[PDB]
């Protein structure tokens, strides 16, 4: 699939720059005929076949793919693609509140503002759920907030590199995440089906509460055999006011085998969560 080869800078304005990645970097830019506002995500395409620099057209396609179906108030919303020989340009919906993480590190949340921003994620992740998307890179660098000044900000998902359709249930590949937020059976190379989306938002309420990651080791190899070990517990020092409720919930999400994982539903009838 092809995409618009005209210049996209004589039809945006870039600006301030969001956000760069290994083959990504993310510029907030404005319209020239609308003077909407956007982010501009240029991705580095690979320049031959059996090159490990840059993002292989297949991987491009599938985000643009999965980006074109998405339509939700908590995930991100594609506005436009270009290229050119070098990239391809993603233009984005703007999200300019910040990362949850960086709004993480200036508070440890109460159990209200935790679930106000929880109860946002799994709405998006059942979301993708329902039309059988996987994300694979779920962690609080990918959670981005509209307006960080609210006392409840409107969140959005985003980062769609590593998500793929899941139409028979599980898919057979390699996904190189973030070690603190990857599932057991991504640890082992496993087959991998939206179960491990769960996993990862078990790890991301872990930290909204306690300001901790329950698996970081020292070493990237310490942090992945503590995941296929499931070896994390909780430090009373940082859950002693945190209710037994909100503790299930993540024990039940924090299971190595993904079939006696809590689904998505499962999450937003568990009672913690549950109005
Ligand atoms: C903040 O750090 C980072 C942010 C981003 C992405 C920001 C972003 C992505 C979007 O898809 C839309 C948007 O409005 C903003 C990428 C790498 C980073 O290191």
């Amino acid at each position: 699939t092809v995409f618009r080869q005209e210049n996209v800078d004589d039809y945006y304005d870039t600006g301030e720059e969001l956000g760069s990645g290994q083959f990504a970097v993310v510029k907030k830019c404005r319209e020239k005929s609308t003077g909407l506002q956007y982010a501009a995500k240029f991705i580095k395409k690979r320049r031959t076949k059996s090159s490990r620099r840059g993002v292989s057209r297949e991987d491009i396609e599938r985000e643009v793919s999965i980006l074109k179906e998405i339509q939700h108030p908590n995930v991100i919303t594609l506005h436009e693609v270009y290229e050119n020989k070098t990239d391809v340009i993603l233009i984005l919906e703007l999200v300019a509140g910040g990362e949850l993480f960086d709004f993480l590190a200036e508070k440890s949340l109460t159990e209200e503002e935790a679930t106000e921003f929880l109860k946002q994620i799994l709405n998006g992740v059942y979301y993708l759920h329902s039309l059988q998307i996987a994300h694979f890179d779920l962690k609080p660098e990918n959670i981005m907030l509209l307006d960080r000044n609210v006392p409840k900000p409107r969140i959005k998902i985003i980062d769609f590199g590593l998500a793929h359709k899941i139409d028979f249930g599980n898919e057979f590949k390699n996904i190189f995440g973030t070690p603190e937020f990857v599932a057991p059976e991504i640890v082992n190379y496993e087959p991998l089906g939206l179960e491990a989306d769960m996993w990862s938002i078990g790890v991301i309420t872990y930290i909204l509460l306690s300001g901790a990651s329950p698996f970081l080791g020292d070493t990237k190899q310490e942090t992945l055999a503590n995941v296929s070990a499931v070896n994390y517990e909780f430090e009373d020092e940082y859950f002693s006011n945190t209710s037994a409720l909100a503790k299930d919930f993540i024990r039940r999400l924090l299971v190595k085998d993904p079939k006696k994982r809590m689904t998505i539903q499962d999450s937003l009838q568990h009672p913690w969560i549950k109005p």
